[PDB]
């Protein structure tokens, strides 16, 4: 079926201080609608090509669909890992593979701010699971769809378009980057690394 | 571990005329090699960065891994949807999935086309599995790592690269585009649909 | 010499109510600021690559050179295009290219607006004239750096990233976009022009 | 007027054995004329565009635009950077120039092979000159139309594109670069650069 805009587990202020409620909210209610809306229209345009038999416009569709299919998809895992009962460290067995992959979490985490700090543009942090090779990898993603590899499992996510934090923070986006570990939502990063080395 | 150059579970020169040994020498042999090796780098780099607490080049360390990371994936998988003993069409399962989203093999294989023929540059056209929409789509992919969400899982893709046909069909790409459906091993892809949906 | 951050021909507060003082501020102040400084120091880590004959990190010295000294360009010329005293239509010259070029100043804006409304990220919208051909075109920027031929003449740009926008705006960019035209300072764009054709 | 496909001024042959005869007419007769068509056909859809006042597909009509234009731009001068009489180094003002921004004239061209040798997938290696700074810089270009400055001068070219040696040198494209050097015609970027300083 179409895709939809899902609902958060929490109130837009929720976050405050560290993420104010009106940048949830228009992140949220104008942004996210925005991409799942042209993830569906994408969608149906190519049902529409399909049928005519007219690819004329392939590419436009083609580039319409990835990024708002993955606008979509990252906004979804926003939401999820973000938590106002959060922060602290991972536990567990995503703790220790964590230190085994990047050290020590204090080392990854110097890693994952250095990654959303210096984007050249819009993107984001991300930290996936390579099934290839079975390693906990570090990609900075530009935009929503571009440079990581296919078929990696995203677990933790960390916006670092303008409109995350601009409202709040205005240009200084190091002060948003570290904030965040305070709403960091383990249990969820947690639950997907489980999930992801099944 | 270490990242490796897989073994092609055929000779060189098995999908003649389809595909000149040559090019699949060079391309796995010297292409595919290279990315193998630039992925394992990469992973090196980040870590000797992690030790030294020295994360000044990370947009080129996070760059380079995307790239090779993701031109390891996309040749592993490459090697896997190619065979000698395959063309024809998909048959159970794979098939009434493949019909009932792109209408019909034929409609499927129209786009497919389309997307692969049309790349500004070089990309490649890939079938994948969206998770979160539970979907069959075909992206256009550009380069090695842009253009489609994170978490898809990749079926089928075709190489688009001039490296991928340049010595036998020149500029004629639309010819190889064509001649790639006699060698489309679909026991595989087959396969990878049944575990991507489970 | 080294590159240095312009002086306004204004001051901050000069285009309310179109473009708030705030924005300006911390958009030449900060955000430009950024870029000249990152455009010098580009410029040093190849002097010093040079010298070390030790081109090891030349992907990052050139896309870093790209980056900032792009950003810086477009700054530069965005102030010139913007004043107080605009608005209205082009004149002269300019305007029968205009209406030549996209069949009325109504269409040109028409197709201008469209260009910076739909960035997918962040980028600008910008009007060139091309040597080659000679002509009057716009391009659909992306980020800073990319999407367009060299050798275009920047006539006239609009900034279109979230931080040109977003603290008076917020997410309606489409508002943003029609605001501009208030401010073009149109005895510029004729300048650059002019100095175009020649 | 339209765009179109220009002569070259000699016979493709002449670069032998720097460059194949074979390479140079594929090149000019399929791949050029490819970008010339493309740039026509983009200019056209975006009058019909403009007509119907249906923007629908700005997106796609700009970044074929961009893209073709930029192809043809980038051959058009690389067809003139090129020579059968060329070779050895560059003179008078050209050079002074040259050693004095790149402190010598084998530092630079160590620079220059270093760009056009790490691409990441298509592109090019530039010399060009910024009129902001006034400064003669090397880019690292993406496909034809991505990463440097708007308002750029173009003065030497190298294609690094697979279609531009893969016939000769196969993946042996470090040697491709070299060879290059014998063949570039210093009357023509001198003359570009005279011109540029104007
Ligand atoms: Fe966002
Ligand atoms: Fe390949
Ligand atoms: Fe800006
Ligand atoms: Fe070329």
């Amino acid at each position: 079926a179409e895709y939809t805009l899902p609902d958060l587990d929490w109130d837009y202020g929720a976050l405050e201080p560290h993420i104010s409620g009106q940048i949830n909210e228009l992140h949220h209610s104008k942004h996210h609608a925005t991409y799942v809306k042209g993830a569906n229209d994408a969608v149906a345009k190519l049902e529409e090509a399909r049928a005519k038999e007219d690819h004329s416009a392939i590419l436009l569709n083609e580039k319409n669909l990835a990024f708002n299919l993955a606008g979509h998809v990252n906004h979804t895992i926003w939401w999820k890992n973000l938590s106002p009962n959060g922060g602290d460290k991972p536990t567990g067995e995503l703790a220790a593979a964590i230190a085994d992959a990047f050290g020590s979490f204090d080392k990854f985490r110097a890693q994952f701010h250095a990654a959303a700090t210096t984007v050249q543009g819009c993107g984001w942090a991300a930290l996936g699971w390579d099934t290839l090779g079975n390693k906990l990898l570090i990609f900075q993603v530009y935009d929503h769809q571009t440079n990581f590899p296919l078929g990696i499992v995203p677990l933790l996510l960390l916006d670092m378009w303008e409109h995350a934090f601009y409202l709040q923070y205005k240009n200084v986006k190091v002060d948003f980057a570290k904030a965040f570990w305070n709403v960091v939502n383990w249990a969820d990063v947690q639950s997907r690394y489980a999930a992801a080395t099944s």
